């Protein structure tokens, strides 16, 4: 794999969104890595339903937390997601309206990278693109971070309560980190993204439940 890959470099990337008071990152981290994949395989980069994920999802539990796994295995088993102008994001746990005709991309399932390895997430983000992570983003470090290759020491690798989307790696002054956008909107860290400490002991669990749909 090479030594940095940043696919907002490459169109994978749709902009900054802001899930709001929602526990629905999840839902965001999932849509994330599926606007990847969609790019990827039909050349179109166009911003897929959290909503639509965060009311039909019976798997997970809305604005309450869920799983990226589940939610892909709705994808796939719903036959599609939709697009976000077809079902847009409100912020809140609403009855499912799904609609196959605003239907904009596929699923044919998903993988899970190997516990804490942090080499097969580097290995899986270079060869399939942007991967859905979790992490602990509980910290005020994490908050008000602003710039930098950011570092807890007091992160719990153990603590997975915010899923996020790796959409590259790469080094900053020989400070090895991982790109990842947060759905906090655009006034959050540095633009809505932050770089997180690479292959330093799987911190915040970064490499403990990372998964990608396959299309």
């Amino acid at each position: 794999a090479p030594d940095s890959v940043d696919y907002r470099k490459k169109g994978y990337v749709t902009p900054v969104k802001n899930q709001g008071q929602c526990g629905s990152c999840w839902a965001f981290s999932s849509v994330g890595a599926l606007e990847g994949q969609l790019k990827k395989k039909t050349g179109k980069l166009l911003n897929l339903s959290p909503q639509n994920l965060v009311d039909c999802v019976s798997e997970n539990d809305g604005c309450g937390g869920g799983y990226m796994t589940n939610a892909f295995q709705y994808v796939q088993k719903n036959r599609g997601i939709d697009s976000e102008d077809a079902y847009p994001y409100v912020g809140q746990e609403e009855s499912c309206m799904y609609n196959p005709t605003g239907k904009a991309a596929k699923c044919r399932g998903y993988r899970e990278i190997p516990e804490g390895n942090e080499k097969a997430l580097k290995r899986a983000v270079a060869r399939v693109g942007p991967v859905s992570v979790a992490i602990d983003a509980s910290l005020t470090s994490f908050q008000f971070y602003s710039k930098g290759v950011y570092y807890d020491e007091s992160c719990n690798s153990d603590n997975l309560n915010h899923a996020v989307l790796a959409v590259g790696y790469g080094i900053q002054k020989g400070n090895k980190h991982w790109i990842i956008k947060n759905s906090w909107g655009e006034n959050w860290g540095n633009k809505g993204y932050i770089l997180m400490a690479r292959n330093k002991n799987n911190a915040c669990g970064i490499a403990n439940l990372a998964s990608f749909p396959k299309m």
